[PDB]
């Protein structure tokens, strides 16, 4: 809770990440290309090491677990906003890091990159984890109808903001 | 309104797409690359010619007077949804042309690339488009706030959709 | 057609091929990437120039009006096998050139190429279409549902076939 | 339950090897023909990006490598893949090809999002042919004499199913 | 009204040339000092999709060239950039200048969004100090011995100006 | 064996493959380039790597022993022919393998690639090895006149063909 | 005399793509099969310094061209080539065959150095044959359903002509 | 310290620097491309190696203990002009080097490179750097106003300078 | 000069330029290259385009009449230093061109490109030009014995040099 | 005789030296490549334009008839040693151009070059060749037994050579 | 002299080579590049790796000592001629192996490689190797005067040769 | 005797390196300025095939590494070099420089054939200007204010020593 350090993304982090889309077992990308190996992950990782419209982090404990990722998409910056994701890997959930993490990506996100705004996706049929968005601070500013197809049907999610002004003022 | 045909925007039609930006005085982008010129819009045009998450459309009188732009982006063919937006040229807006439009646009999305869903951003200072959207079956699904930098201030924008089970069925 | 002539496509002939694409008005491919205007379908015709697995012929009449093309694709070298398609240009469609079009097309095949097999995909709901076909000596293979998402639904397709060993002998 | 199903990676390149050179018939990646490793690895890394074929792996619980799931052709305004499954020869005859199939269509219609697919299999295979069946394939085409495999043509039936009957089926 | 702004292309990379022939000190593309029209010309193709510096070229109604906006040093992070302008020499002392300087800086602050302009002007011309001023631009530094310009080096006060000021002096 | 087999060859067979032509003494050529040494022979091996106009497989017996080299090379994939030759590696020449390798290539070309025929040259002044290959099929076609420079002059070759038809029927 | 050799160059590949269009059977550059023009100039491009393959155009005293000259499998050890003679259909039954086979055998034989040349003929084309013999080429070869040419499988005679034959026969 | 050595950076000092980075928390450039990771901080280093508009060194203990980083970025060769950075790394903070290393890089910017002019920019609200600065011989020429975004609010920078002629006279 | 200007070389200048070297008739140079021919003075000024160690310029009067080339090279940016040379069209020899362009060459090296010394080469031979450079403000600082090739035998040079700081008092 | 010039060959004498090879009816080289249409001797030209081992000028008269060709191949920067031929246009032949050109090759390779030895070949079988560069002060050095083949037949030639001391001095 | 036998040079000899070369101590060259050092010579032989132009081979003894060096350059493959050195190593000198390793070098040239020609420059002052290599069948076709710098001063070489017919017939 | 002059090599570039830090001015290669390791195993790589310049490291008998012998500005044409000779500090003062100057004239006139040979020493060292004086070479310039070294411009003599006097002086 303090002791939860935020930093950038490595080569030797991959494996972690790949480990955490095996257990999420959805469709993932790196700059929009679709990924399901390992060897796709690196080579795109290589490809792609100098684009800033897409940022992560990697969240360690004092001995250097991996605890999750924190990860930036869509980042504009004339508009100053991005898209972020967390992610707890599955032994680590519910141990109450996740307000922890959430604050470690606004922190980076306005402190750092200064940016205006930031928005996040929920599963409509994830409740908990809307209220807890809401509790750190992010408001509903749409209810997307059918925007992902996710387990063999089209779901709904919450799109959830907060700005600047409100993180820092 | 019959006589308004659609076809695949090609290389001489540039210059019509730069001069509807000059009109609009707005970043544009081209694959999430900002551009101010004609030049750097020529060559994203042939940098990006393979690339399938956009595609561009012009809209043509019977005599191929330049009406209009149909663009879809962030094309994604898994969930099978893109975001769109028409451009109507200044001297033919107001003539009723943009329903038809909006209809080629959806045919195109719907009875040929076969997506399952469409969005679109707009201002909610201007609510008349946004009757005109809700007119043609678009639904609000989120007012997003602050979004944009468009003039001096960050705006607000309806996100609206439709999906293809609506237009289809 | 007697004077309807084969001849390899070219890159002059890639507006042709173009407009016959807006006419038909359904996504259209080259060697599988998916194009919708002339400057992509330029730019695949000068990246696959060296690819022999499809192959494209424009179909003139004696003054060199272009009638059509005859196109095969998936060209299997080993089993000896292709896909063939024909698109007639609008202003010739129903003039009794079709049939004279898809004997050129089994002459290069079986003639030249000497593949064992040629099939196509015609709609089930063209019945008109199939007969010519059977006409033409291709029998029915399959029934395939579902199989194309063509304005606004999935359609399905017969897929016809004919043999060298037929032709040949007919 | 014990099997499952991981994207393939360059070290499973030699068990895809080995799993050819057992069917002894040509084998191809990305319409490329090939027949040593050397030429397999490189196409891997020619096509990483290419997401027209998709291959995929299914092991144990203590890691052996039971077979492959391959989807090939995969057109993604059609909806549709062409998917074959290979058991390793020690495997098969266990009760796993159920299993298999079952898993590559939960990732083509609840992953991909695929409509269609569908598959051949040698008219001379009944037995193939029926367990197809059994797992909600249907016949769409006899082809005749489509492959030249052990110095004759010989024909295959191709078989498909469609993803509202694999997911709505049971409502 | 009269004066509009538009996107540098390459068929006013002339007038770019022959505003630096004129002015006779070093020119700079992305930090590579240049003479020649042809490097100039090299240089523009090869930054083409570098979004560090931008250019603008200022017409008039019957399209003869005025002048440049030249931004460079941009951050976006930082949200900041160095901005000058270079008038033609034939329309020095027509009044377009505070023109073009309004149409930097609403640019610059209502498209970029940016948070700071800055610029250099020499401590020896005060007149131009004068309309920076004017223009709302204060100074923040003066750069001793910072540029050797005409076989000497001079001095040059910096001068800046905020978004907020800009956008919202009048509120 | 009955346990000899045929495998691709691979890049760890080439120091076998360059063992082979040491043995030989005469200029060797891959994809029509002459070679000498290892390294190049390494390096034409990676750069034809996705050419089909030759294709090479090694005999290996039950415990791995390379045994020779089987080799097709000017493949037509429209005319369905091709050139084969063998190498047996000298400590295995005359053990009653040759047979077997050559009934290996057969099946190999005629089974799965789907050749029609294939043809080979044997030096005039091998009479046993012509005898050999007359007693798997094979029929002489040519008796090809100072073809080849080999060993200080010009040599006749044998010509010999056997087709698919022939091989698919015995 | 009148008619001269030259070195084929990029603005006779129109008269090679007409001369294969009018004999319809599949044509090779450097073993890569080709059927369109573009095809055509872009292998001509690529193997412009490959040594391999010669060809040559055959001219009259206007420059109206009457044939093609080629020699492939070129091998500079064994010092042999394949060569082809195809004259224009307008040019046939001329009596201009003989003529080129001539400067064809001579370009080998006192500017190349060759040992062998052969070429192949149709064994259903027995005045070709008969021509060749006449020019001192000899059968070595009577080739077995050799080449797929117009719906089934055709013999042809390989015939030879050696070096020290053509250049000392009269010696 | 006396015996505090510079020397130029190497590729195995990269994980020195990359550690100087996550210390200070702040975004970090090199030839003005932003990066957070190791990775992308080796291979801007190897894409810029020839690039002389910076010039960065290490300097060591007599132990080869990494005590911090001097940089010169935006070195201009026509104006004679630099701008300089320290980092001391956090266990060496305090000591009394700080003095020792500015003078080894106005030494090596000054008798080596021959630059006329090096600056510096310094946080307003640290007085005491300011301060230390103003005893190694810089003067204030500017007070840049919310220059740099840092820890979530624009922060003013004093511009901090010394001359050529100042240094080697003093 | 009066209206004699200076401007950068650009691309079509380079006939001028060549045509300079026929008439000089001994081996030139560009970026230490060799080169006897148009073509390959364009294809070197194509590849060096962007290198600042040699700098080129062209002396034109007020009607664009070519008088004449301006080159520094060997450009040293930490020591300041340049070679320079003038090449005057033989047409334009003699005029009293040649002092004013000297001093438009002093006039950019030391008020632009703030280098410190400038130093050239004149035949020891050609003591007429050795006067004038000395009344130019050129001192000798060495006569280089048998440097160059010339003309069929070696040659001794003077080699002049005037600094910046004489210059801009004169 | 007075009125030749030697200049550098430029890209436009090519179709010149293409015509020079036609009519003598041997194989050409270029950097050791035989070549025999003007196509790959543009090539060539353009891929060897930086080396420096062959050097090549053309000799024009007063109006620019292109008379003849000097060519230095197997140049040595060491050893100090090129081949050198002169080929005249065949309607210059025989109007005692031959010494001009002869004296223009040795000039440029002992005043500008600095090479100490030039030689060349003559075939044995032009007698009157071989006489013409000894009265030039080229001297015999070898009679090369079947060195080349040319017209059906191994010829011998004679290696001529003259140093640059002789020249100069 | 049985047991010595040639094999094709292969990156693994290139010590040899380099060794080979520091003990001559005049200038070497590899396709007509100068070099000194191994690693320019390694990268010579990567570069050159399918030239024809030039040919080498190592002879060893049954042991796999490395004796010395066969070189072919300039081979021609029209006119079939090429120029030959042999280089024994300095500790196996004088043993007798030159005969040898000279008829090893005629048999490659003459029953693989099929050349007309070989022909090879000798030093005038080493006219103990020219007496071994007219021994051998070569004959003096010519005295090329100053033809090498070497050791400080230009020296002469005979050019020495043997025709295919005379070795094989 | 016991010293051997040998080509530099990769694994001589620490030495060098080293050689550079101990003198402490800027060094180059190819006449690109480097300070780094890295930076000179990246020109030595790019330069290889470059022979303007030539570089030779000297040992004894036991392979200690002695010193450094450059030839730079090597023009072929001319055929003259700029040399240079950096003794490593622990073999200074050991009388090995006359031993290394003449290994350098030696291959630079019995084996580069080169005409003349000039190098650079400073004013400001007298002992090194007669050392090379005794080795042959003379002034034949006085070049002023010619390098910033140690915060000042300091003088140079230039020296140089011909072919003909090394190789002839003693006939
Ligand atoms: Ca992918
Ligand atoms: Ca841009
Ligand atoms: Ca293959
Ligand atoms: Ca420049
Ligand atoms: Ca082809
Ligand atoms: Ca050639
Ligand atoms: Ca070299
Ligand atoms: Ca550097």
């Amino acid at each position: 809770n303090s002791q939860l350090t935020l930093r950038a993304l490595e080569r030797g982090d991959l494996r972690f990440i790949h480990n955490l889309n095996n257990n999420r077992n959805i469709m993932s990308y790196w700059f929009e290309e679709p990924y399901e190996s390992f060897d796709e992950l690196e080579e795109l990782y290589n490809k792609h090491i100098h684009d800033n419209a897409e940022r992560r982090f990697v969240v360690e404990d004092a001995q250097k677990n991996l605890i999750g990722l924190v990860e930036l998409i869509e980042i504009n910056y004339i508009h100053r906003s991005a898209e972020f994701q967390i992610i707890i890997a599955p032994e680590h959930q519910g141990k109450g890091f996740a307000r922890t993490l959430i604050n470690r990506a606004l922190d980076y996100s306005f402190t750092i990159l200064n940016l205006h705004k930031i928005y996040l996706h929920v599963a409509v049929e994830n409740p908990k984890a809307v209220h807890l968005y809401e509790e750190c601070g992010f408001v509903e500013e749409g209810h997307l109808v059918e925007e992902f197809f996710i387990n063999g049907r089209y779901q709904d999610v919450k799109r959830m903001y907060i700005l600047q002004s409100k993180y820092l003022n």
